[PDB]
């Protein structure tokens, strides 16, 4: 699924990414755009063999489980395929655990270097949220 990006906006505020670790909603949002478009089905295969899960491209090599990243973990408990469902709620849940690890969003290589310390309200301008 392509979420249109106040679409996505609710549903990540729905399932309480809102100030989740004290990021703002817009951080999520601008996350998830230069990391999937908005794109529940991008995957991107890594250097090392891991690949990227979803609307907030979740790593394999400690998130989920593809069967195919050799001594990764699979600390959400879930298949990575759950990352690329129409519904969002198994993305949001492990990025719950993520943003959670000890570095916030920096954890997102493409937040730190596109959204951090940009307007990233504006990526929730003209939302009724
Ligand atoms: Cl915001
Ligand atoms: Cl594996
Ligand atoms: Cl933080
Ligand atoms: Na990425
Ligand atoms: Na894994």
């Amino acid at each position: 699924k392509v979420f249109g990006r106040c679409e996505l906006a609710a549903a990540m505020k729905r399932h309480g990414l809102d100030n989740y670790r004290g990021y703002s909603l817009g951080n999520w949002v601008c996350a998830a755009k230069f990391e999937s478009n908005f794109n529940t089905q991008a995957t991107n295969r890594n250097t090392d063999g891991s690949t990227d899960y979803g609307i907030l491209q979740i790593n394999s090599r400690w998130w989920c489980n593809d069967g195919r990243t050799p001594g990764s973990r699979n600390l959400c408990n879930i298949p990575c395929s759950a990352l690329l469902s129409s519904d969002i709620t198994a993305s949001v849940n492990c990025a719950k655990k993520i943003v959670s690890d000890g570095n916030g969003m920096n954890a997102w290589v493409a937040w730190r270097n596109r959204c951090k310390g940009t307007d990233v309200q504006a990526w929730i301008r003209g939302c009724r949220l």
